[PDB]
């Protein structure tokens, strides 16, 4: 029941229309909650959670086109018309794609916000991912990230070990399809709002205006503090969530 997956991330706290986030590789909505407690100036803030990471669950692993159907049918229950479409990450893909399958059926969001990722999407700890999306074996692959995340206090104290072993396995499995992700062509016919970072490479920074050719009419582009990890975390997260509510919110 992809309904079941539509998570409350934050009841109505402003005079706003609400969000709906897709979420990252991995499927997690988790790196939205303090962003979504800042929020003032929303209504219902809502996050699509993927299938197969709660404990009453069974793991699958869909490719990005049942995923962003998954998120379709998780979403519907929420007005497309009166909310913005949000995503993080490979989430800002997912959340294109529902956007534009929701503008096919002549439904226009009140937006969509982009956070800090552009249109195309330790040492061996960061080479896993780049050979994710020298040589080494899968599953050395996975204990690497798997030893990384149980070395912080956090993860190995309150998170679960079932949970965190749910999403390394999503993440993986969508980080090796990242590549594939081709957004259409199209150009929406409704404002796109890039909330980017400024610690990117030059190389990377250059992409963000690619989001131009995605767009039929308003785009803004929207310093925010942070990298692509830290961005959602305090300090900063503080700082993203008034910039959300001038540039799109209404306390």
């Amino acid at each position: 029941d992809p309904t079941a997956k539509l998570v409350r991330l934050n009841p109505r706290g402003g005079d706003g229309p609400g969000i709906v986030f897709a979420p990252p590789a991995g499927g997690t909505v988790l790196g939205y909650i303090e962003l979504a407690r800042h929020l003032k100036g929303f209504g219902e803030i809502h996050g699509v959670e993927a299938p197969g990471l709660g404990a009453g669950e069974t793991p699958v692993y869909p490719s990005f086109e049942e995923m962003v159907q998954f998120c379709s049918d998780s979403a519907a229950g929420v007005a497309g018309d009166g909310v913005y479409i949000g995503g993080h990450a490979l989430g800002g893909h997912i959340a294109f794609y529902l956007a534009t399958m929701l503008l096919d059926r002549g439904i226009r969001p009140k937006g969509l916000i982009i956070l800090d990722t552009p249109p195309r999407l330790t040492e061996e700890e960061t080479k896993v991912f780049i050979l994710a999306m020298k040589d080494l074996p899968y599953e050395e692959a996975k204990q690497l990230l798997l030893d990384r995340a149980k070395n912080d206090p956090r993860v190995s104290a309150f998170l679960s070990e079932d949970y965190l072993d749910r999403f390394l396995r999503l993440q993986m499995h969508q980080l090796m399809y990242s590549r594939d992700v081709v957004l259409p062509q199209r150009k929406l016919d409704i404002p796109i709002h890039v909330f980017r970072t400024k610690n990117h490479a030059p190389e990377v920074a250059r992409l963000f205006s690619a989001w131009e050719n995605y767009a039929a009419g308003e785009v803004t582009f929207v310093d925010i503090p942070g990298d692509h990890a830290t961005m959602l975390r305090a300090p900063h997260v503080s700082e993203v969530a008034q910039l959300l509510d001038r540039h799109c919110g209404l306390p």
